[PDB]
């Protein structure tokens, strides 16, 4: 009723829309993995009269049903997405985006990634991404490649109208007392990269995490900080 939903106020097999600011939401869904129950955000930009997804709703049943939250909710079509990572939460789904008309984008070492590890699979590749520190534009985002960091090939997307930065799975809610899956992480890299992050969105407003609560600027140090503390 306003707060920013968790697994408990979604219900199973669902997915719930928070509305960040004007013409910029995140979309919410719950999955399984290993024997528990986690969160995961995506994003949702207005493209004119279209709509611009960032990643998955983490499955295909879970991305069905985040399409028709969108429809309910939003009316606009979804005519292309971006993955982040090549992790299941961000291309898990892709499929079900492309068979429904989505145009599915991810870098090429992403697409990479997802192919070698049996993940779904964008089908364009997002060039112009591969050195750290590199900026692209794609319709009402800047997507910025910021290094290493919970993946080798993690994104981040920043909405200039709004000044909303969307720090994927390489940014960590400001609860978090751990640095979350860190299966296919550089550990040693990754404060670096958020440090580029910083120096390039010093004027960011929101930051979003891949998993939990949205906040201001501080999600990045505090990232920084339970990174190199896990490390240690
Ligand atoms: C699908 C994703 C995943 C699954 C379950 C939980 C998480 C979390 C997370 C978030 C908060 C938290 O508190 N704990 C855990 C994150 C995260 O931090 O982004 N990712 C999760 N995977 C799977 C995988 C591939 C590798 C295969 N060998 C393992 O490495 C990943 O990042
Ligand atoms: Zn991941
Ligand atoms: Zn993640």
């Amino acid at each position: 009723s306003g707060e920013y939903p968790t697994v408990n106020e979604i219900p199973v097999g669902e997915v719930r829309l928070y509305q960040i600011a004007d013409g910029v939401w995140s979309h919410i869904a719950t999955q399984s993995f290993d024997g528990a129950v986690y969160p995961s955000n995506g994003l949702i930009v207005r493209d004119g009269d279209e709509l611009l997804l960032i990643d998955t709703a983490w499955g295909a049943k879970n991305t069905a049903a985040l399409l028709a939250e969108i429809e309910k909710q939003i009316g606009l079509p979804v005519t292309r997405a971006v993955s982040t990572h090549f992790h299941d939460d961000r291309v898990g789904g892709v499929d079900v985006l492309r068979a429904a008309g989505v145009a599915t984008y991810a870098s090429p070492s992403t697409r990479r990634l997802a192919e070698a590890e049996g993940n779904e699979i964008p089908t364009h590749s997002l060039e112009g991404l591969s050195s750290s520190g590199d900026a692209v534009r794609f319709g009402p985002v800047e997507l910025f490649y910021p290094g290493a960091a919970h993946s080798t090939d993690n994104l981040v997307v920043y909405v200039p109208s709004a000044n909303v930065l969307y720090g994927g799975c390489a940014v960590h809610e400001l609860s978090s007392t751990s640095a979350g899956n860190v299966a296919d992480a550089d550990l040693a890299e990754w404060p670096t990269s958020v440090e580029r992050i910083q120096k390039h969105y010093p004027e960011a407003e929101v930051v979003i995490p891949g998993h939990g609560l949205p906040g201001g600027l501080d999600l990045l140090q505090h990232t920084a900080n339970v990174v190199k503390a896990h490390k240690n």
